[PDB]
């Protein structure tokens, strides 16, 4: 994914740059 195998405390799926895009559609 993008948030999977990296740390998690503020990181998330959507946090990320180019996030999983998930957390639209």
């Amino acid at each position: 994914g993008c948030c999977g195998s990296y740390p998690n405390a503020a990181c998330h799926p959507c946090s990320c740059k180019d996030r999983p895009s998930y957390c639209g559609q």
